[PDB]
């Protein structure tokens, strides 16, 4: 959830928000450990119910997050209920274990490809044209992230845009991301710099990947 | 309906059959004049029922057809029906009236293409990859006919068979066709030769689309 004032400006100059749940534990072993153990539900339920009971009056959230990269547990079967009870105004996403799981309204995965298929164990990154006509399959599709802007990067992202022309199903998504993380650091002239991951004396880190 | 036969030897060499009623209306304006006529509707059951009624223990006849380019009637409708009741072992096609109408089991579009759509009013045929995921379409997805073999053609053949391997609701389709419809004719020294539309003396004729 973001500081408050990011919903008032987006509800008065108009921009369609995802609101996501502060769930992330992509470190554990498997990615579900915790959130398939109900031992963690009292404090995953807390992180969703607590946004939905701030947030729900803002126009401009039309989604709901359950989260990010925390496979996916029982935990997110029972709060994704939890919100279509409290709130059946705005559809439930969540990406995590697999993209098209029982705890998502709408079937959102990250650098799914247009026409090749990643096929991945257990969790398959499907050409998001195939990922929509699967048997059985009728939800919609928008990507919560696409596009990784890593530097000199978006290459192939026409090849998104018009297949989501093409087809009604294929209704968008989100570029990962926004804004660089670079933070500034200053030379021995006081001269500003850029730096990333590692520049702090921080170790492990992962270098570069924050922009 | 094919010569008895036929039907003989498929079940004994084994090929699927798709059973097809002896009904095109193609030359009406427009094309369903005749089927969505109630007065042509028992020319037309005789049409369907007498070849249910004939071929119904031929294992190797998979699905029942409802006839050809005589675009959707009510008719259709009713046989469609009348067949689902009669013989619940076989699902029933009919590409007429754009191919995904309520009086066939199967999307079964002619020469619909991979990935370009063709918005014709009223009848349109869609890239066969976007006709499976269109809102609310559940169906299998076999083309009537396809790649057609005309002269120096199939041009563009394994761009289908790439799309029948990766999306598991695209079963395949038929080619048309099987066999040049060419006739014998004989020059002056008795030789025979190939000949097509217009070579009898045959006006109006459409050449060598027979072919
Ligand atoms: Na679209
Ligand atoms: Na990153
Ligand atoms: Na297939
Ligand atoms: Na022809």
């Amino acid at each position: 959830p973001n500081h408050p004032l990011w919903y008032t400006l987006c509800d008065r100059y108009g921009l369609y928000v995802v609101d996501e749940a502060n769930i992330e534990t992509h470190g554990m072993v498997p990615m579900n450990r915790l959130t398939d153990d109900p031992r963690w539900l009292p404090a995953m339920s807390e992180r969703v119910t607590r946004m939905v009971q701030r947030d729900r009056n803002h126009p401009s959230v039309i989604i709901w997050s359950l989260g990010s990269e925390s496979g996916h547990g029982a935990n997110h079967d029972a709060l994704y209920r939890w919100i279509k009870s409290v709130d059946p105004s705005r559809p439930v996403q969540y990406e995590g274990g697999g993209a098209d799981t029982t705890a998502t309204d709408i079937i959102c995965p990250m650098y799914a490809r247009v026409d090749e298929d990643q096929p991945f164990p257990a969790v398959p990154k499907w050409s998001i044209k195939k990922w929509l006509s699967l048997p059985g399959e009728t939800r919609p599709l928008i990507l919560c992230e696409y596009a990784h802007a890593m530097g000199n990067s978006l290459g192939g992202f026409a090849k998104y845009w018009q297949a989501f022309r093409q087809y009604p199903r294929l209704q968008g998504g989100f570029v990962w991301d926004w804004v660089d993380q670079s933070l500034i650091k200053y030379d021995e002239n006081g001269n500003p710099w850029s730096a990333y991951g590692g520049d702090f004396g921080d170790t492990p880190n992962d270098r570069q990947f924050c922009m």
